[PDB]
């Protein structure tokens, strides 16, 4: 006869005042939080809403989340009652291949790509800020693989009356916290600004495979999915005219907008413990309610990729959402991403919180500036355990070192960081070098520039082209390999004197050029470089 | 037990004499209005009718509305029992392209448009005004984009025996208070008076996406819907013969009549709280009942766009509609739109109520003139808390400063406020002008006319063309930019004497012309202008 308004299984007083789940001899017990006998064993103090069946409005209950009777692919950070469990799938593009529409063996362009999940922010000054849909922008390689390939349009033989067809290899990736079971979304390939070339639509129930969190659908040891290469019934290619081809060759960038139609939800069944796809549940019934009653936080501290989580905060207008527990910013960071306090300081695996850069949108900036004024403080890193969150807040934590473009991708840091990151030299040789460059710093480097300094000092650039900076490689053990052999007619570096200096430069992605310049510049004159490597000729060998 | 006739969950005496929903320890509590302890916390005193399950006849209950057990996309002012929740969706047209029906790279004409929701009233005196329909008019840009493009019919190269095709990019927009979930409406494109060119019937349930209030269906970071472009199952073009092309070039105006077929309603499910689209409920059942038992009020204070809200008022001939609470005009403005009285004066974000203009239909003007007669007063702005509202009224609150056309769109103000709007100069030069013009004032300006004055005084107009007035540009920092270089062959203002005077004119949207006059008049001779700018040539540098 205890009260239970929401029918999840936990009585109301437990959900308000704190509860925990403990395993005795082998059985599980759900008991209230008694501080002296529970903190010792290392248990977690849960708090929930006594009037919602799921506090984060996702399809898994509070009981099912804390007690483990859940579909086991739900990510471990989403087993808290206040972290939402929902999938976020986008499309990753491996490589494209461009042919002319009908001896065509050396008349195709086959390039590698690079796809990243984007979070487009406010434009600076001459064009709720952060919007909720899955989109990724690819970046086609501008370097050369064939020794004498040039001039894409004349490489193929494209004229103004001709059309060009496109083909590519894609694979999906779920970076959220819940699995997708049968249906895959319908992404669309936008070129330029609004010019949709095609809508990539997978066949319905052509799979029965699960798409678990942090996993790819054609797995990394299988073959990718090719756009419209199957032909047969779908012999409809992806056609571009001449103007669109010129726009693609100028910009060298596409965009893949993915929608949010997923399948059904697989639910635990209390009789025999079987997880089975429920045709009564659906993700489209849940995703708006997740998006309206939770606070979004985006973070890239594990690697330079954006990771989105949502945390169930209050909304002071509705009385049903004033029932959820109070959520400070510190606790949200601790339960959602994995920060900790080893000695008092909130850090993320060594990196302190003061090395990250808080960026809100408009409404959140107003909302937090009011709290900072009423708390009488100016440093947000001091009062991080008093900033209350509310619903529809958008926060964006990012690393302070690098510089980010309009889509919040790291495109190149300060020069002092790049110089510091190249201080570990393992092997020096006439053919190449070996360094221990960090994984984070090596994301933002577009390429390298090699030139020879005389004893007096001169400048002769071996790879003196915009599309010849691709020399660097990486052995899997953890050691990169720069290569002078690649653009020196497969002959080693011409050490004319042992008292010379071999100057190597680095260029970040915000400074590189991907096209020929205005008049004729296929040279590295107008490219900003950073001094990286300058040693004598007799310390090389 | 307590009496509860309507069977929603609130007892009768509470609904008649006032109630509110308080949150104690963490649980919610529906209580009568205790004036001592509910006024301090800032709660709202609700009132409803004890015999209607939904007082504003919309498909959400009174209980569901006050307690927060509602769809979270329902607009926040429609959380009151006395404000109806229903969608008002129309079509926004972005840009059109016109070409001849079949080398067509310069045989086309591409223009940007401007779409606004209309509220067509009666003609002045020489032909009850307000009716229930969603329609918007577009305004194709009459000015030029290239250097010397002219003469639309000769630009496309048409004769009397030619037909032209039409293609455009549209976007739906929901400005009501409730969302649509699967179905999109079926608009029709009307040229002139009744010449329907085509009916847009974008296929239902090829989407599953939501059209939330104050949001667009292909969202602003996606690509728009193209009219009849892809041809997948659309083998018919949008044809237009020569006569209709002549009227289109004469008018440069269309019309988009959108009907009211929407999908189903998503309702709260009390066992697990899942908001799920119910196949039983439907908006077609609800919308006439909303339209017969409420009193609409149209307002354009936030910007110069019309916003329609409906407030549940009594109807004295009906015994079930004498159950609803008494609604005054002040309370309707306070709960529907967001007016407040800080000191005792009803004002909408600083602007006092006396800055707005009241307009009724015939029946409402009779009904309100009788109330002013029996109240013994002549000023409606003084007795605004004693004007009772009844059902089927129609009020139109609009801004006093402007002048409105047939569709109640702001098309011009008086001269004095236009001169006052341009007295903030950020930077002045011979290249352009930097100003802070207010965003509402700059919505009624069609373009500018620039000219140079002699030291004795002469009249030399630089851009002396009707299609060469678009010399204003707006940057995202919030500051406009006039530009002399646009029609001076990319060359700055040729000042001949530093003691000259520069004169810039402004032409509003009611005074501009879209077609040259009867003989050949591409001149700006008979165009009513306004003195904006008069400095010297030695002060702009
Ligand atoms: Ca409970
Ligand atoms: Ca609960
Ligand atoms: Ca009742
Ligand atoms: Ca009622």
């Amino acid at each position: 006869t205890v009260p239970d308004r929401d029918n999840d299984g936990i009585p109301d007083s437990l959900e308000v005042e704190g509860y925990t789940v403990d395993v005795k001899n082998k059985r599980t017990f759900l008991s209230p939080w008694i501080s002296n006998i529970h903190e010792k064993k290392g248990l977690t103090k849960y708090k929930s809403s006594p009037e919602k069946w799921s506090t984060a409005s996702d399809p898994y209950s509070d009981f099912e989340k804390v007690t483990g009777r859940i579909d086991k692919n739900v990510s471990p950070e989403a087993r808290h009652p206040l972290v939402a469990a929902y999938p976020i799938v986008h499309v990753d593009m491996e490589n494209i291949i461009l042919s002319k529409n009908e001896d065509s063996q050396t008349r195709t362009i086959s390039k590698n790509t690079s796809t990243s999940r984007t979070h487009t922010s406010e434009v600076h000054g001459n064009a709720a800020g952060f919007s909720n849909s899955n989109s990724s922008t690819v970046a086609i390689d501008h370097s050369l693989s064939l020794a004498g390939e040039r001039t894409w349009a004349e490489t193929m033989g494209l004229n103004t009356a001709d059309t060009a067809r496109l083909n590519a290899n894609i694979r999906y990736v779920n970076t959220g916290t819940a699995p997708i079971y049968n249906v895959l979304p319908t992404t669309s390939l936008v070129l330029g600004k609004n010019q949709t070339l095609a809508t990539i639509k997978a066949k319905e129930n052509q799979l029965s495979q699960i798409l678990a969190p942090n996993n790819y659908y054609p797995s990394k040891n299988l073959a990718p999915i090719a756009l419209n290469a199957q032909d047969d019934f779908s012999s409809t290619p992806i056609t571009m005219n001449y103007n669109q081809f010129l726009e693609l060759e100028k910009t060298k960038q596409l965009r893949l907008d993915t929608d949010q139609v997923y399948g059904n939800i697989a639910t635990y069944n209390f009789e025999n413990g079987r997880v089975r796809v429920d045709t009564g549940s659906n993700w489209s019934e849940v995703l708006p309610q997740i998006q309206e009653t939770t606070a979004r936080i985006i973070f890239n501290g594990k690697d330079l990729n954006l990771v989105e989580r949502r945390i169930a905060a209050v909304n002071p207008s509705k009385p049903l959402e004033t029932t959820k527990p109070d959520m400070t910013l510190k606790e949200a960071l601790k339960i959602a991403f994995g920060f900790n306090e080893p000695n008092g300081n909130l850090q993320y695996q060594g990196k302190d919180i003061t090395e990250f850069d808080f960026n809100f949108d408009q409404q959140t900036s107003q909302n937090i500036k009011n709290q900072l004024a009423e708390l009488n403080a100016t440093n947000i890193y001091t009062v991080l355990d008093k900033i209350k969150l509310n619903a529809k807040m958008n926060i964006l934590i990012r690393d302070k070192r690098f510089h980010y473009d309009r889509n919040n991708i790291a495109v190149g840091a300060d020069e002092s960081v790049v110089k510091e990151a190249h201080r570990e030299v393992i092997n020096s040789s006439t053919e190449g070098l070996l360094l221990n460059i960090d994984k984070d710093i090596r994301k933002i480097l577009s390429g390298y520039i090699v030139e020879i300094e005389d004893t007096e000092g001169l400048k002769e650039v071996i790879n003196d082209r915009y599309d010849m900076l691709n020399i660097s490689s990486l052995r899997q053990d953890g050691k990169t390999f720069i290569d002078f052999k690649k653009y020196n007619d497969k002959l080693p570096l011409y050490i004319s004197n042992p008292n010379y200096k071999v100057n190597v430069y680095a260029v970040t992605k915000e400074n590189t050029i991907i096209n020929p310049s205005e008049n004729g510049d296929t040279s590295t004159n107008g490219i900003k470089k950073i001094l990286i490597f300058s040693k004598k000729g007799y310390e090389i060998g």
